[PDB]
């Protein structure tokens, strides 16, 4: 027997339902989420680490100049200083006074440290949508499978075969483009590997990890060497990188909504609670048993003893029956206004059990049914003394679960009564036409 | 649990309550009172014999 119902997206949160089988007793149903990962479909564009400048060894002329052919490099630089005269240890180094030519050329490449710390620059596009579902249902135990969130895969976990249907929103907490750096992803936008502004992201990127390819722009200039001495200063702009790492905003694993945990190496969004999960069980006939093997009960009465308001369970009734002999059947509340923590119970022969609660209401209004057969429960309900705890709430609020029995009565009377006042108004209108009428004739 | 209440100043009676505390079997309290001193703060000025 197929089953099909809708699902809040939720993970501790469980799903209980009752299979209603035409000449079959009802057995319980229960469906609980474990994870909900939320995998985009990436592909990297390049990675990012700071840069380090090798400057070769110069050729110093003694008598004489030299040029410079554009080789090939990233960031490449060169230039030729005239006259510059070098000192070196153990006297001079040259014999033309005023007349010579130093090589300082430069190159940029990347450092030693960019195998361990880099950021990698990701282009999001949307993908798949899996989960991990629990499974029980009449006496089987609890056992649990992977699914695929989507509308075509038939998922056959235990006996039974589950469709886990589509989600009810395609919200993604992922931009276009994501960065990843360690441990945290974050939304920043790219310069794209074309561009670069020399400070602030991109000016260094290299399209692997071992590509000979590589891009840096770093306003590399080089300067004269002064005085008579051989080296070759330089001037840049600082590392871009480097300059991300301080001014840096929150991660997106500390701003994400809906509570969505962030993860990394599939780069996953785990535990999103957003829309609506449809199913589809196919539960065996083999679980199922005749109306002739449950026991039938009579004569149902539900006093609620005690009732709170808060999402913990806490309300306690007790319920008497009187059964034609001694069974266990599932109990189940269908309604909104209640849910139920144990699904089934020891019968005997007109006995007494208790069943634990949760509401939502100040008056609880719902029934719940014990070997098909119905019963309503009412009663009353206090606040909770606690203002914050630590677990989320069972139940789930509705828009006139807040109303009290003193406060339905009174706007029963402030819309009661006076609509019902204008009707006194409207009919000494419709008789006034008739006295009149009859004046006439 | 906190239970917050009034008790009146007299040392042989003892105040009797009890505390619901709400998923709970209710508790039996017992206050009593053995002394009550109040206690001012004295200076010496003069002895005189």
């Amino acid at each position: 027997y197929e089953h099909t119902a809708v699902m809040p997206n939720k993970v501790g949160i469980p799903y209980k339902a009752l299979v209603e089988r035409p000449g079959y007793a009802p057995v319980h149903l229960q469906i609980q989420l474990v994870n909900t990962r939320i995998i985009p479909s990436t592909n990297l564009e390049y990675i990012t680490c700071k840069y380090k400048t090798k400057v070769p060894s110069p050729v110093v002329k003694c008598c004489g100049a030299t040029q410079c052919t554009s080789k090939p490099h990233p960031d490449y630089q060169c230039q030729v200083f005239s006259g510059v005269y070098p000192f070196m240890w153990g006297g001079a180094y040259c014999f033309c006074d005023t007349e010579n030519t130093q090589m300082s050329e430069a190159y940029v490449e990347r450092s030693e440290e960019c195998s361990i710390d880099h950021a990698k620059a990701y282009k999001v596009h949307t993908g798949t949508v899996q989960a991990m579902v629990n499974i029980t249902y009449g006496s089987v135990s609890w056992r649990s499978a992977d699914v695929y969130v989507n509308g075509e895969t038939p998922a056959k976990i235990g006996d039974a075969k589950l469709i886990i249907g589509p989600l009810s929103s395609a919200w993604s907490p992922f931009d276009n483009k994501v960065v990843v750096y360690g441990h945290e992803v974050y939304n920043y936008d790219f310069p794209e590997y074309g561009t670069g502004k020399a400070g602030s992201f991109g000016d260094l990127q290299s399209r692997t990890s071992t590509s000979n390819d590589l891009y840096a722009n770093t306003n590399l200039k080089l300067q004269r060497p002064q005085a008579g001495i051989v080296h070759t200063p330089f001037t840049q702009v600082p590392s871009g990188f480097e300059r991300w790492k301080k001014d840096k905003g929150a991660p997106l694993n500390d701003v994400a909504p809906f509570g969505c945990s962030i993860a990394l190496e599939p780069l996953r969004a785990e535990n999103c609670a957003v829309g609506s999960i449809p199913i589809s069980i196919d539960i065996p006939d083999a679980a199922f048993t005749r109306i002739s093997e449950t026991p039938t009960v009579s004569d149902l009465e539900c006093k609620i003893t005690e009732c709170t308001y808060a999402f913990d369970f806490g309300g306690i009734a007790t319920v008497a029956y009187k059964s034609s002999k001694a069974g266990n059947c599932p109990i189940h509340s269908p309604s909104g206004v209640a849910v139920i923590k144990e699904n089934d119970v020891t019968l005997a022969e007109s006995g007494s059990f208790t069943f634990h609660f949760s509401t939502a209401n100040i008056h609880p209004a719902f029934k719940l049914q014990v070997c098909t057969s119905a019963v309503t429960c009412k009663g009353d309900c206090k606040p909770p003394k606690d203002h914050i705890v630590d677990y989320p709430a069972q139940h789930t609020e509705s828009f006139t679960s807040a109303i009290s029995a003193t406060a339905w009565s009174w706007i029963k009377v402030l819309v009661g009564g006076t609509s019902a006042f204008i009707v006194l108004g409207l009919i000494a209108t419709a008789v006034v036409a008739l006295v009149l009428f009859f004046h006439r004739h």
